[PDB]
């Protein structure tokens, strides 16, 4: 599953439909990024630029011109074809092939952007620009506007209005097309297979980074070369560190390991967390904390639907957590009073859910306290956790336990679809899986 | 093998020994780097900062103060310990533990750098600063100097002299300690095992990126989490593109695949290229080009020693190439005349060797045309190649063939040691390896 | 005559009336400017900031908030009162006195602008900002918007729309109130008295800068401390250099001197040019060129009225010039053909008229080729000139003659009012004035 | 008196003599400065650039190359000759005439600086650059060094050492040549004539700015077009504000007026303060404060000589002030105890003396608390003052009195020469002068 040329074109037209007549929208590619000295990180296209193009080169700018309410056209600035650069660093789309390949009306060399952009903006009323996103893009836009402001003797005029297109575009991204959902479904399946593999390979004495290697190998073999975020493999006390990415420790018999990892597939993020015993068997204490986190997740999965909100479902989770922690003696008091004082927060200190898409923490307005009413087409995570610090003032057997369990879902007309339920999370199913792998 | 605290301290003292009395050297950590939106790339410490510290955090600055010819001391600025940041994003060294851990005299919070740096530079004659390396570092240094210049009423004085320490430090890095050579030896072995694995796993119909996944998995399992540069897997015509990193094509029965990949192990780069038949058997044409590149490499490996140079060895390679290409009819004419007109250059268009170390294209002065005389302790690559474009005006059977074969060596008192000879390169040994793997 | 508090308030309200509901306009003061080292030029307030405030301090920002269509209010950021700064550098308005003095609703310390501006912009739809006018102002606005964009967890929202208020404000400035016309009338009278004085004081052997001194002394004595632009005193060949400001030469018996000078009175510019014989008597050649320039000006003064344009009046001037130059043999050919080839341009190479107000080259849209139809309340200059280079291919006696004659006018319902006719320009009146002064 | 070509050349050679072999010094012109919109302030050349050139154009850079200990040469970058720019904005020196005019070896177009500077710095060991002085200059230098650092394949090398030439050059400027002293002597005489004129013209009912106009007219007529700093005319309570430049008030019968004004003559500053009765007659109270300030100045003038210091002479002044203030009841206590508690500071809150030259607050190291031992050739001001605030807790008759009296001196082998004693300061001489002028 992928997003095709025709869909990128639909998205461009949908933006144009929201634009004022006599306007242009400017969407810039990500800069290349240095890793060390002359070596660069593998290129990651800007998500919004990607959303409108599926084009994975730097030094590119998409310009959508809406001349009036019936007439509009697109211009791409992109790197020229060049024999030498290409023998060295790889093939480039160039200007001749871009209109057909990407479905844009015209393509021009990026090297000509300062000579051409002001001419495209001349006489328009509005420019849509994500100001502050990239310095290089701001310099280009500001230069063009300055040329226009200062060019009345050449009969040039600058648009007086600049509108940040990010609110509009991010609202577009918040609601996934069926094709986007198919891509995310595949991302979830690829990520789930990776997590299953990690559970089947995990043994005491392996390093945390060994499970990262298994996971990334599984991503790669399904054509998801890169993770959507830095993989977390937190065994023992490291599980209580939320974005532990060192993954440098030997995994001990008797500890849990929390793995949070997700692929990037055709631009889209998977995002799964599973926590499991390194030796294949939960201790009583581990199981007691695990069951509360799993109940939180299972309840959330039953509830998420159109018409509720992250805030509302979070309230149910908080009650489940406070109740379970009181029962174990980790919290003490009256449940409702404890809820009223947010007594869960030392152990569950993050949000239950974030939007998911071209970024793992995807764009889109949440509303105050994530109160926005859910509608079909929204994609979000569900990730309750409990983290009991090594020095927490709690019954000793719970200290140093960090558990999160995270699935990715799409809101549908009838509730939700779980994209990541193909990797197990019930404790008895985890143990069975690991027992089977451990027998060879 | 690794580099220890005591060695980082030796390097600091060796810099200090080269410093003027009444001076301070400022060495800044790399900034964190955005991958997309709020997600960052896995952190890569600046190589020179690493060289003096082995410390893998951002927002850190090493200050070496040489008060006079007998007295000197070190101050580290680094991130404070902070409960919340640490629960979220991970553990930090902090100020209390840094002096013992890193072997510095004093540690201060990075948040205090603007309040403290000018006081450390007050009254010194010289500041050593790699100006232009990082914008954030330049801002900090320029602010401190401005405070001093403008603070005569507070009895402050700025050092009038600023010296770029990069020439001195890069000359230090050019000559490896025995411990560094041990680390590089391990990098070479890890990288070689990865390349062997790729040869054993490769089958027609696999995607180029599948071999990248095998390679990166092998790096990881030996504790080299990250590659030292973006892996190249160039099959068929893609082999003629020097830094082909798309690795997106299905590998065809009958094509060669060129794999250029290297691990980063304790900061140090491996860098190996092997080219081999996708189906396990060189065609006659492939073998004919391969033999010229292999002869170039084997001859270079015999020759490299103290007292020669990359330039001198390159001349021998050029003769081997021109000779072989004439013999095959790819070039036509008199060998010596062809050499005199650099007739090899359409097919061998890059350098034979680059320095290797904490960067894959390592620091250090090459001399004009890489004429610097080699000495023991220098580490370099040897990477002849021949690339015959799909449309080259040559006998048809050679078109679209891209071959490079690259080993990493250390110059020793008696010649060189090949760090990467544990992965095969003789064509009959490649075929035997692949025949054996292909039988299961 | 001046502009009062109530008028600045009217202007603020007129801007607000043009603003969208749910918006704020930000108007920044000019930065102080270094002359040398720690010495600054005398402060000149930004013209648009001045237009809305009459406030002559730096580090000030006017914020006009239009909450909706009935409710609006103003906030000033300005320097705090401070005993020491004030003993040293002078009195400051401060926060307590500003609301009454300036007629703003609230005043806050400039030192708090970054802590307060984002709170004023939170939740608005539109921000009006003259982007690119000042770097310091851009930094402040961009920081505030970034805080808002990034502050959704604090329930902050940034306005997505930024509109340059300069087009609207400059259209306001283009049409003068009766009070503004009274100020400009006084500026014209002060400037005229200065030019009369220069004519009465001028003698061969005086330096050009001596007339500048007379002029600036006369400005000052009427309470116009500063000129509105750098004074030009171009004698002999220097008259052919349009913005000759060196004023360094001894004025010779037999040469003309061109003086272009204007006062700045309550923010408003005068702008007068007179050219006259250094020795009090035009030569025949000088008089011949002078008469053409004077005819051009007198005709322009008869013509300028509502319903014509600078372009239309320029055409009449061009015909007068071509005709006169043909008659003298400076041009040769058919007048209409010469006009059609713009043959006057080597001798008259600038515009006839520019708008006049708070800047000498005042703001406001001219239309293509200055074709905008004139309306009452517009204020402009009328400044024909002829400049015959020392090496021009023309009858010898005309070489090195530079003449401009410039008056300032206001368009009225019935034509125009000449604000600067109190300094003579008819050649016989110039000679009479100078003859009288030269007798003592 | 002026500074000639040969002296600018001597200064260049004296810098070169202090430079390391294999080095270049870069001295940049001041940028032009905006006054409002498209109008600029009258150009003021950077003092250090002026010191080495006497050249009053922007977009110019002096490059002094010291190839080794015997061979050196100079290159100027400066604006090209251009017909149109010159018809408009004035004459430019250009490249052809510069070597002879300025006495430099070579001149190149400023437009070529980025193409040429790196070639001049290639292979040198040291670059002398006043980093942080001007942004435009820093950009140019940083670009050149970056080209060199990154150009090893083109056999380019950057100098690793950058030295701020300001300490060396400012020490040069601290010691005046006999020619510089002659220029300063003339500056002092011009300034003194201006102050005499102000005393002779001053009448109750005139505005403070009227005396500014008289002063600036007198500067101008002697060929000092511009003041060296913004003129202060502080009558009544305004005299207690140290840099009162508003000069906006009507001068009252019964008040003193403090005038601090100085010309700029051939680049060099005068700096004189005189305080006198607006009505020509000191009141008893005014005279009582005046006598203490005059005693302070007369004593300082007797004392200043080689071998003393500003600090030492300041101590004598402080004693004079404390003594006089005790005698009048403004201070109460034991003189020595009062001195020990710096009890004078509410009334005398600034320094007694600053260096004087191409800047009014001239460059040069003062030593801690201005303790540097004075030597012949140093030029400084002597400016005791007493300022009694309107609300000071002192005998009523002294409130609102601000008096400073300031002369400019040169240290000589035998003491000092007073450059500004030609304007009176004894109270009886002030009254006599004013009585005579007031009679007509
Ligand atoms: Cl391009
Ligand atoms: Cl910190
Ligand atoms: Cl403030
Ligand atoms: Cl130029
Ligand atoms: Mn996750
Ligand atoms: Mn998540
Ligand atoms: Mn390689
Ligand atoms: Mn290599
Ligand atoms: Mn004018
Ligand atoms: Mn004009
Ligand atoms: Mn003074
Ligand atoms: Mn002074």
């Amino acid at each position: 599953s992928e997003i095709s040329r025709q869909e990128f074109q639909r998205r461009r037209q949908a933006l144009v439909e929201q634009m004022q007549p006599g306007s242009a929208a400017l969407i810039f590619a990500a800069p290349e990024v240095t890793r060390s000295a002359d070596s660069e990180y593998p290129y990651r296209q800007n998500s919004d630029f990607w959303y409108f193009t599926g084009f994975n080169e730097p030094e590119a700018v998409l310009v959508l011109i809406k001349s009036d309410d019936t007439h509009n056209h697109s211009v791409l600035f992109n790197r020229v074809r060049d024999l030498t650069a290409e023998i060295w660093f790889g093939r480039r789309l160039g200007q001749d092939a871009a209109p057909e390949k990407l479905g844009v009306d015209r393509a021009l060399a990026f090297s000509e952007i300062n000579q051409q952009l002001y001419q495209l903006l001349n006489g328009l009323d509005v420019v849509y620009h994500a100001q502050g996103e990239y310095a290089y893009a701001d310099v280009i836009v500001n230069s063009a506007l300055e040329k226009l402001r200062k060019g009345s003797r050449q009969n040039l005029t600058a648009p007086a209005t600049m509108i940040d297109w990010r609110p509009v575009v991010h609202e577009m991204r918040l609601f996934k097309s069926p094709e986007e959902i198919a891509v995310l479904r595949r991302a979830g399946e690829i990520t789930a297979m990776a997590h299953t593999r990690a559970m089947e390979k995990c043994r005491p004495g392996m390093f945390e980074y060994h499970l990262e290697g298994e996971i990334h190998h599984e991503f790669n073999r399904h054509g998801a070369r890169y993770p959507s975020y830095n993989t977390i493999v937190g065994s023992g006390e490291n599980g209580c560190i939320l974005h532990y990415t060192e993954n440098e420790c030997e995994m001990r018999d008797g500890d849990l390991v929390l793995i949070d990892a997700g692929c990037e597939y055709k631009g889209y993020a998977g995002d799964i967390t599973r926590t499991f015993p390194v030796n294949g068997k939960f201790t009583q204490a581990q199981r007691e904390i695990y069951d509360i986190v799993l109940e939180s997740l299972e309840t959330s999965l039953r509830l998420y639907r159109p018409g509720t909100s992250i805030l509302e479902v979070t309230g149910e989770v908080v009650r489940i957590m406070v109740s379970g922690l009181v029962k174990l003696g980790i919290l003490k008091g009256d449940v409702d009073e404890l809820i009223a004082q947010n007594a869960h927060r030392p152990f569950f200190m993050h949000g239950l859910s974030h939007w998911l898409g071209l970024d793992v923490h995807d764009v889109g307005v949440y509303g105050q306290d994530r109160s926005r009413i859910l509608e079909p087409g929204m994609v979000l995570t569900v990730e309750p956790g409990l983290y009991i610090a090594p020095d927490a003032e709690v019954p000793e057997q719970y200290r140093g336990i960090g558990i999160r369990i995270e699935d990715d879902i799409v809101i549908t007309e009838t509730g939700n679809e779980n994209l990541t339920a193909s990797v197990v999370k019930k404790p008895e199913e985890i143990e069975a899986l690991m027992v089977a792998a451990r027998k060879q």
